[PDB]
């Protein structure tokens, strides 16, 4: 009811494994028509057959969120054969942190200001961010994770405010330590040493972001806006 | 019979639920499937509850609850255990005066709280909710009441969560803004402009748009989701 | 012939919860170093005393008294002294917090002292249109689940009541801030394990535990002149440690 | 004491730089103030000769590499280098906070040699003075993790990295404001009136002082009570 997007139009970048490719199935499982993005060729086509293997109309493509030229062309292609997407949920050493936060910024802003001008036409829009998981080793780790972090809530809560008016809204979901890839990869010690600072005790699914991310695109969520969303079983870090 | 992901069967305990945000979270209860049990503290009160919740199919009942007492909140979940079961999902709901305000609604909380947990620990699983003030009066007295409210809340949600969480009970918290609900409606029309124009989404929240953020924390999809403060509010953020 | 020191906090009066040792007792140095008249606290006679003799071994005018901030005659009457015998205290640091399903009590027991005390002072600092009240934050003292949960929970308490209380006694000039240390050095953790220490810094960018001196010193800025504007104010004083 | 310390204090020509100028030199440090124009610069010089505090004007474009080292380069071949920097020069929402952030690293990074090489350092970032309120907002959340992150970086060499967070201000900008957006302004402040540019000086100075040296990566706001989200 509240929670169809029957008749929405979905675009999820990096959805070829873990989070994004959750997220993905969870709107395609609301109903939503779902467009997954990967930075590579082989990548789009799996999210292609992950979509086809779960009964979810849409596609897979190739973009990469640094460059002008291919989001322009990307959101075309998604204009050209399947319509304006109206939800968009952006999942994609120790000098390093300043320039890694405003890259990623960059790359938010830049897809945002470009899926803005169908979502302002529609008078109604849903941007979802999804930050960086935990599980980087040592105090650059830590710093990079915290700067990552205050920016994108900063982000978040600003260009909320910018497009509300338009009954838009902006949010951001903050994962804590979620079984990933990525994080099975992590030395076993690290891993123990984690989840011993989370009170319930286990780790987080990605399908248990995705059904934050499913709620904030329907329309029971219309007046939250500007929120980060902590999903991380308990676990705080300043 | 024999559910699978919905909240039939789960039986959800909501107080302050005569009218406003309270009643509409518990229609929201109702409506995923829970046996409801809505509070008020006096027996008219009581009763208005179990017409309403009755006018909408749902199952439970309507009761007087006093969380200011510990007799009246042990006599109320005897009650509740007699006839429905434990109660899984607990919904609390409800410049010189704020910190008695605050001290209040974080007594009533604890003492709620502690005494829902027994059930919640022999079942493992738990929801424990906190609905936040609304945004009430213009003035300084009321923003600073308003802030005290929210951060008292804020931190005695992330507390409590951790306290529990290894039993796989959650505790989140809803901090509502500027809500369409009697209190606000009766603010006069000067108030009401220049507040809409420090909300982004130009518009009052209606108490529906809580109970639903209410419904989706309740739920098993939610269940990675705890110590957390959800802002419902339009985009206005004040402390 | 009467000696006028050329410090900030010349010819005020200030009052120093459990004084008798680590921060508190630094703190009321600090405030005697600046000036002041200070009058430092304890819950026994046997550390009233000790608090007089460690000011009168520093050349701090003032005094140390009994001080159950818990009872509200012990505080009327405790202030009634201060009043008869030095003069009102406009300066008031609240550092006497307690520890020990506990951290709600705690937290609760903690605040309950604050705006007993504060309330309390408050008379004679709207009488003055002028007042600094300075709330100190627990120490990190627990790395575990249970400590982590006791520190926060008092950390987000303290932040909002400073937050509140300063809104309610702002228009009287009087400022309301807090002090939030995270691991300073004591006795007690200089006898912690050599391998858990190096730990424990890790933790901390500036690799140091802080002296009691350094949360002294906060204090003694934001009782000044020069820290009028600053009110509702927790500042942290933890070597870059940020954990809640 | 800031006796025998150089410090350097962007955007000093007049308000809260002018005056965070004037404590640092009445602390006892050797000052240098920049301005983006000569005239500013040639003022800076005045302020501080009648002021009794040694030091200099400079003319400073934090936008520009080249600017930057070169202006450190005078200061290193005439004085000695800086250990305290206060960082107050800053300037859709978007853009702006970006050209801040990216201006403090700068200015920031290149300062960092000389503090490293001292073992000691005091980095001082003073945030925006009250789409404004979400410019305000963006502005501050970005300092606020950028300092606590720099300080981060730098912490294990003893410098520290902290920044100001000012309310309403009796400044240039604030003084032209008209009267109802005043007194709305007034109403939601405890203490009832504007702040001096003096008393965000004095909490620059106590930063800079030995007695905050186990602060860093705080924001400590300044203005009287009125809290924004
Ligand atoms: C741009 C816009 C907004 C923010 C930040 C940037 N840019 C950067 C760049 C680096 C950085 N490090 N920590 N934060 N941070 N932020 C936060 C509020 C909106
Ligand atoms: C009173 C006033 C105010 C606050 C808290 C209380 N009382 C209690 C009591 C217990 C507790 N646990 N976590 N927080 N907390 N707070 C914070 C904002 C002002």
């Amino acid at each position: 009811q509240s929670m169809s997007l029957q008749g929405k139009v979905a675009l999820v970048t990096g959805a070829s494994r873990g989070i994004g490719q959750a997220i993905a199935l969870e709107l395609g499982r609301l109903g939503a028509v779902v467009i997954g993005t990967a930075t590579s060729a082989s990548g789009a086509e799996k999210i292609a057959e992950t979509l086809k293997a779960n009964g979810v109309e849409g596609a897979g493509l190739v973009l990469d969120v640094s460059s002008d030229e291919s989001v322009a062309a990307t959101l075309e292609h998604i204009q050209q054969h399947l319509g304006q997407p109206l939800i968009v949920v952006n999942n994609a050493k120790d000098d390093e942190w300043f320039d890694v936060v405003n890259t990623n910024l960059n790359s938010l802003y830049r897809l945002s200001k470009a899926v803005l001008r169908g979502m302002t036409k529609a008078r109604w829009g849903r941007i979802i961010n999804i930050g960086s998981v935990v599980g980087a080793m040592g105090n650059a780790g830590q710093t990079n994770y915290a700067a990552a972090k205050a920016g994108l809530e900063g982000f978040t809560r600003a260009l909320a405010r910018e497009v509300g008016s338009r009954a838009i809204t902006v949010n951001a979901v903050a994962p804590g330590f979620i079984d990933t890839d990525m994080t099975r990869e992590l030395p076993e010690a690290q891993r123990e040493a984690l989840l011993g600072q989370i009170p319930l005790g286990r780790l987080g699914q990605a399908e248990e972001i995705a059904k934050v991310v499913g709620f904030l695109a329907s329309d029971g969520a219309a007046y939250v806006t500007g929120a980060t969303v902590p999903v991380n079983g308990g676990m705080y870090m300043s």
